């Protein structure tokens, strides 16, 4: 019957559910990750391990410190980006004017931008150059796609819903800032909130552009020669899985699980061996008796494979005491 959950990812249960890489590091105490230290040449991200249905809501709520220096107010830079990307997971985005979403192919996402890239910057850096409505000093937010080449490009717009806009307030001391990207499954709006200040807009055409409807999410950023503490604090995530397959390994008297349900997680069409951990019950004094997979259509017993989907599966395997 459970095929998909809606998970919360935590500060407590963060490693769980997520990974960082890079120069990343994060404190479970406060749920602070820190994506870059305040110095040269750093990258690090944090990247959510199992794929996002935008089928669904989700909700990131949160706060953000992106540092104490930006265009016209010292050396700052580059920005932390929050990329949804139809890619695989683990993936992410380049350092720079790319602000961890160029790179990615064909993904969409929101960037909180300290250094104004007024000149176009070369090939390898994946990004047009920011647009002059937010030039001429001050950080800014925007919403930001990427072709199918990775290059990204800075969304603008006549309307003061979701056109990029300069911020509200401006990172001068390291200050941690409310942060919230809420997204409705329905609706496909998606609505983001820094420091009290709103972007939101209906995202439907970006996921169409897409070619999918779930994602991976990514959260990076980096410094060049400018540089800045750049920071994100657990809050909560809340999605609904996709492309995943439950296994439960339950007591065939009983109903009850013997070992705790295991989510395996994949890309769409990934083919994923998984294991109805035999020994491990046969040492709790179990022996197996039989499998359900009518919950996973893709379930091969031969091979001990499910091959992901859009949506979830589940199988059952049952033993006897
Ligand atoms: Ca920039």
């Amino acid at each position: 019957a459970v095929t998909a959950n809606t998970i919360t990812v935590n500060k407590d249960n963060l490693k769980q559910y997520m990974t960082t890489s890079g120069n990343a590091t994060y404190d479970q105490s406060t749920g602070i990750v820190t994506l870059t230290q305040d110095a040269y040449s750093q990258k690090g991200a944090i990247t959510l391990g199992t794929r996002i249905d935008s089928n669904k809501s989700f909700h990131f709520s949160g706060k953000v410190n992106l540092g104490n220096k930006y265009e016209g107010h010292g050396n700052g830079g580059d920005g932390i980006g929050f990329a949804f990307s139809p890619g695989v997971l683990g993936e992410t985005g380049l350092n720079g004017a790319a602000v961890g979403i160029g790179g990615l192919s064909n993904a969409f996402g929101f960037k909180l931008d300290t250094y104004h890239n007024t000149s176009k910057p070369n090939s390898a850096a994946k990004a047009n150059a920011d647009p002059s409505n937010v030039a001429g000093g001050g950080a800014f937010g925007a919403f930001v796609t990427t072709d199918s080449y990775g290059v990204a490009t800075t969304y603008t717009s006549s309307s003061t819903a979701d056109n990029a806009a300069k911020l509200n307030v401006q990172p001068t001391n390291n200050t941690f800032q409310d942060f919230d990207i809420n997204y409705n499954g329905d609706t496909k709006v998606m609505t983001v909130k820094y420091a009290g200040q709103t972007w939101t807009r209906n995202i439907s055409d970006w996921i169409a552009k897409s070619g999918t409807t779930n994602f991976s999410l990514s959260m990076t950023a980096s410094t060049g020669g400018a540089t800045n503490l750049q920071q994100v604090q657990f809050g909560t995530f809340e999605y609904t899985e996709s492309a995943v397959t439950q296994v439960r390994y339950v007591d065939v008297t009983t109903g009850k699980d013997i070992i705790p349900p295991k989510t395996y997680s994949g890309n769409v069409d990934q083919v994923v061996t998984i294991d109805n951990q035999q020994s491990a019950l046969t040492a709790k004094g179990y022996n197996y008796t039989s499998v359900d997979s009518s919950y996973a259509s893709t379930y091969n017993d031969t091979n001990k494979t499910v091959k992901m989907t859009n949506a979830g599966q589940s199988v059952t395997y049952y033993f006897t005491d």
